[PDB]
């Protein structure tokens, strides 16, 4: 009586961004990604999945302009000759996220998440609607979905798996256990995906279990060898047999789901030596047209 | 009674990307790099203080080298020991000041910066050359010792200090960090000037000047002049005052609130030469070049020369 899985997609934007149609735009890019691949590979589930705009806040607005702000060339009215200079990247999302205002930002965005999600079962596609539930955020928009997921009992819905597309989250997280030394998302999967070229990408593994600093990231598949997979597991179990040398079933508990939180998506060496100005966009862009994120994510579905 | 009249005490920490602790025979080698410098510049342009201008090391902790160790183990490329392999992925250079006077434990890095300025302090004054000395003293900073420095002035030094140097330090995104966490001035440092000095191609350079009247913004950094062209300065004012009359359009009385708001009577914000170039090399790269490029710099020696005399 109504389709089987929803994508809630938070969507704050390009990191540098300072166009609530355009989000759109980029929901439309995936959903007819999404369709594109499962007709092809994915054929039981064609028309089995929905995906839904969340609009959330650019958290990293304000630390951006006062970053510019900051620069030696901060005087210099010419965006040609800013565009060469180095952007503090990396200190955006610790600005943002140590704002007063931050906490507003996950409010907002949790009652946004509610309002999309009662929008869709109020619509007739979503009318007898009984699927599992999934969140995707953007670079920006994984760090608020992630922060909504850990707060006490307001999410309308129990969210299932939760997919962040280069998120310097691992960042984020990193600030906070610095702060306050001492020291569980509400999914029952997060996947960390990222570029290793990005320079907002961040692992999280780390952070649950250091050992793991030894160990690489799971690789994802390239969509045109290994559409449905390589064979290889992505359960935490095994990769700990792998890993035999150290106890164990003292990381099973802490660690958020079953599977591997992260995941390495196939990118140029080339795009290491870009621009900084220039690398944002096209990471945030890139998300919303690869084969092997959709791919990836419909693997996780069907199961 | 006694030759020296300015004692210049330099807070070292060392380049931001070394996590090894901090060699203090290095440190001495730059402190001597920058004095050899000095006596340069004096024996032909400042000769009436030829010797009466004493330089002296004061080891500084690493303090971002854990941060730099959190980021590592947290970059895509972590499981790679190799350091030629890990000399190409995207170092956050912005986030290790942040993450490093974020820790719970920075405070006592402080205050083993307090210890030591004072212990070199107290060196010189029961040194052959320091007995009897009673003239101004002032701080130089490197890029993350000038942040601890910095710390160190906004309320313990045994001693009073008229001018204190920064050379490429990322001091300005810390202030926006803490400007950040607590919108709530009283960072203001007990000295009688602060000199943030910088390359624009450094990626550790950050404005001072916007955060203590924002539309400074507008305003362009102070020049420091070529040596070699202008050994004596080009003649440019560097005092407040004449960039709020000669900007004066942007104000109006939020002048004078400006005046009593600032760091002493100069600007603080002074941008040397560089070529642009320079913006292009690799950011693993970049630290070490300009670290090094402050001690041996006849831009920054004389620039100082000309404020202490």
């Amino acid at each position: 009586c109504a389709v089987h899985a929803l994508f809630l997609i938070l969507h704050s934007g390009n990191i540098l961004d300072s166009d609530a149609n355009s989000k759109q735009a980029d929901v439309q890019t995936l959903s007819s990604a999404f369709e594109a691949v499962t007709r092809i590979h994915f054929p039981e589930a064609l028309g089995h999945v929905a995906l839904r705009l969340v609009p959330c806040p650019p958290i990293c607005a304000a630390a951006y302009a006062l970053v510019s702000n900051l620069s030696p060339y901060s005087h210099d009215g010419d965006s040609l000759s800013r565009s060469q200079d180095h952007i503090p990247l990396a200190a955006l999302p610790l600005l943002a996220t140590s704002s007063s205002r931050y906490q507003g930002a996950v409010a907002t965005v949790i009652a946004r998440t509610n309002q999309a999600y009662s929008a869709f079962l109020r619509s007739p596609e979503g009318a007898g609607f009984c699927g599992q539930v999934a969140l995707i955020g953007d670079g920006v928009g994984g760090i608020l979905g992630f922060d909504a997921l850990c707060h006490s009992a307001r999410l309308d819905f129990k969210v299932s798996g939760f997919f962040l597309f280069g998120s310097p989250l691992g960042l984020v997280l990193a600030l906070r256990k610095t702060v306050m030394p001492a020291l569980r998302p509400a999914c029952e999967q997060i996947y960390n995906l990222f570029h290793a070229a990005d320079p907002c990408a961040s692992r999280l593994e780390p952070l649950l279990a250091p050992k793991f600093q030894a160990i690489a990231p799971l690789t994802v598949p390239r969509y045109q060898k290994f559409p449905l997979g390589d064979g290889s597991s992505l359960l935490l179990a095994d990769t700990l047999q792998t890993h035999s040398s150290l106890e164990v079933v003292k990381i099973l508990e802490r660690w958020w789901g079953t599977k591997r939180i992260d995941y390495s998506l196939y990118c140029p060496e080339a795009l290491t030596a870009f621009p900084t100005v220039t690398l944002p966009h096209l990471f945030h862009a890139s998300y919303w047209e690869s084969a092997d994120v959709v791919a990836f994510i419909l693997r996780q579905v069907i199961e």
